[PDB]
């Protein structure tokens, strides 16, 4: 179902949100490889639930779930606004840019809380 699905995105999402603090922390200790490799594990969380939502949100428009369509519309907004940001991140990671680095964590956390209000309002919403 529309629901069954949407549970398999939460998980990927949740996945995402739990890796991205490991990561900071590991930026905080000064654990570089750690960080690069959970900003790897990040990258391809990011694909993947990309995926995910453009399955749901077809079969959600097929079914007529305006408000459901709406809602994911607006997610789909802020997680790619995130994902640019982490691009971004990413370049500053390598490059040895750390106050780059921490000004993207910070944008980062907030666009994080609109997809988890958002991620709560689709959920409602089918
Ligand atoms: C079909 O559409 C969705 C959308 C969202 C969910 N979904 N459900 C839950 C939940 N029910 O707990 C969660 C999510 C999710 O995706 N979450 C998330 C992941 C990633 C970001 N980030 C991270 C940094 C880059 C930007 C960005 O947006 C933000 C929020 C929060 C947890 C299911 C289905």
């Amino acid at each position: 179902s529309v629901k069954s699905e949407y549970a398999e995105a939460a998980a990927v999402g949740q996945e995402a949100v739990a890796v991205f603090n490991t990561m900071k922390a590991a930026f905080q200790n000064g654990d570089k490889e750690a960080v690069a490799q959970y900003l790897a594990r990040l990258a391809s969380l990011y694909t993947r639930h990309e995926e995910l939502l453009n399955r749901i949100l077809e079969k959600a428009r097929r079914e007529g779930n305006k408000e459901a369509v709406t809602l994911m519309n607006e997610f789909t907004a802020t997680f790619q606004t995130g994902k640019s940001i982490f691009n971004a991140m990413v370049a500053a990671f390598k490059n040895g840019d750390d106050d780059s680095f921490e000004s993207y964590l910070q944008a980062l956390e907030k666009v994080t809380a609109k997809g988890e209000t958002l991620a709560d309002q689709i959920a409602k919403a089918l």
